[PDB]
């Protein structure tokens, strides 16, 4: 593979993604800032108008995820650990308008927040996706409170669907259920790192860390329970009752040594044929680039890239330009950008 | 892959070699044995008359090697962990005569050791491997006292080359050079835990637990510092790379031209894509069965064969699709 080095200097970046025609791209800093990119012009300063954070462990800014329509709407998503009371904290959506000139993130309101807030620095998810009528997915973290990611009326350990306004739709699987969460899509999750539109399938494909071995990757249906954690490839933990469990539903993939799976993109691009329907995942603890060779749902085959580099991958998206895009995560983290053949 | 567990008990198997003619598989576990293997009849007693080994740690008995000729000569090389008399160990090899019961080594003689003993329990290599002319080559680790891999006159980092007697081939890089060891070929080495000669270049490949941390896999030249040398591959984060074999059957055509290495820390078998000297692509196989795999050996039959590295270890045979 090739690997051209864009950015340096990125304070633990933790998600990029694309502008449309030659725009740039977004990064987001967890310490709490967020930044554009550009070919020509290198890296913007912090753009204003971004929510103050909880930046404690694993918490602060989070996701950047533009608007289907930023072309027309130029709105721009983020996910953030926001700071509750009692010291903990909890995963939060908002949106807003990007200005014209790119300085100032306008407006900014969440529009979701998790409840209640029981995070203490670790597992508060963050992954957004947008399926293909626009409705948003926000992956869920249990926030390090094992039980909850099994309670309906808790938003731990969940996948949740909304409006593109953060509105319940009105047909989730537990609209009108007493003590069960409306915005709820699936539960029984740990504390996903990935989230992704399979475009050709149109599902969503998400991924989890599991403790100490067991990550997962899993095709979340909904008001299905995802096991965790009654059902772990990890370990064995209290709660557990083996790796399968009857009324939970078992993994696509899993591994039983952990890679620290982080970031997820399918490439769909005409660039590297040979990389097309594949699923690109990172991996933190194992500092490299996972690839899955895809045959319909089915994972036929694992192949590892950029393991001589000795960085963790935090992200992985399939650029408009047929290229990969990552982000590495340390103090001096990177932007990097991938191909496969020349 | 297909697998087929073929045997189970075995205490930390280390290496495994097959004897011609399907007369079976010859297997060494770490704590002090050595076992014949039969498709037919399992697992035999342990064959006697063994060298006595230094069982800490990563040492014990560890390779064995039929010679070449074996069916006419019955020859069978060891190589182990051999105690000192000040508490330290070092990689020794010998070899002795398989009797034709099948029950003891003859006359077992030692034929290299490392000198000095530097290791209490670690890197101590131990693969071995002939090249086409009959050579054998000979992995040793550092026995964890880096500085020496670099020291031309010291036994520890290095790849060895002898005959088959254990001679010093007048051809050697250092020979007649002075305040250096005869016996080296390449030095700069770690901890190599991998051996292997490519059957379409006659080259010696080696793979190790390499000097700037994690792992890697060279063509190692004679006379060369692998540190300077630099790795056809790198893994910056170890798999624990153990055992290698380069796939050249008929059996499965999609696996023709690639390498095998077992992943210790990772627990996987690992695929190394190849064209020519270069490695394209690496493939992750086995992962679902949780096994440290020790050795990789390609087979006779167009399988492949691994040990795991357990206190209940394994025997697999491993095919495509
Ligand atoms: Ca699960
Ligand atoms: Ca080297």
């Amino acid at each position: 593979p090739t690997v051209s080095q864009l950015q340096d200097g990125l304070e633990h970046p933790w998600s990029l993604a694309f502008l449309p025609a030659e725009q740039g791209l977004l990064i987001t800093e967890r310490p709490g800032r967020l930044r554009l990119w550009q070919q020509d012009k290198g890296l913007s300063p912090p753009i204003a108008g971004v929510p103050q954070v909880y930046a404690e462990g694993q918490g602060g800014l989070l996701e950047v995820l533009p608007a289907p329509d930023f072309a027309a709407s130029r709105r721009v998503y983020l996910s953030f650990a926001e700071p509750g009371e009692g010291g903990k904290a909890g995963t939060a959506v908002g949106y807003g308008r990007l200005s014209d000139d790119d300085a100032r993130l306008e407006n900014f309101k969440v529009i979701f927040r998790q409840q209640p807030k029981l995070s203490v620095g670790n597992h508060f998810g963050g992954k957004l996706a947008f399926d293909r009528q626009g409705y948003l997915f926000i992956a869920l973290g249990e926030n390090n409170q094992r039980p909850t990611a099994q309670e309906t009326d808790k938003l731990q350990g969940k996948l949740v669907r909304l409006t593109a306004e953060g509105a319940v739709p009105p047909d989730n699987p537990w609209v009108g259920q007493a003590g069960k969460r409306p915005e709820v899509w699936s539960y029984g999750h740990r504390n996903p790192q990935g989230l992704a539109l399979n475009p050709w399938s149109g599902a969503i494909w998400e991924h989890e860390h599991g403790p100490r071995g067991g990550d997962e990757l899993n095709i979340p249906l909904p008001g299905k329970n995802y096991g965790w954690p009654l059902a772990t490839y990890g370990i064995p933990i209290p709660e557990a009752k083996g790796e399968r469990v009857p009324g939970t539903e078992q993994p696509l993939h899993y591994w039983r040594v952990s890679p620290g799976l982080s970031g997820m993109a399918f490439y769909d691009g005409q660039r590297f044929p040979a990389w097309r329907h594949s699923l690109f995942i990172g991996a933190l603890a194992q500092k490299a680039l996972i690839r899955l060779t895809l045959e319909g749902d089915k994972v036929v085959a694992e192949e590892r890239l950029l393991g001589d580099r000795g960085e963790r991958i935090r992200e992985v998206r399939s650029g408009p330009d047929g290229y990969l895009y990552l982000l590495t995560d340390e103090r001096d983290g990177k932007l990097l950008k991938v191909g496969a053949s020349l």
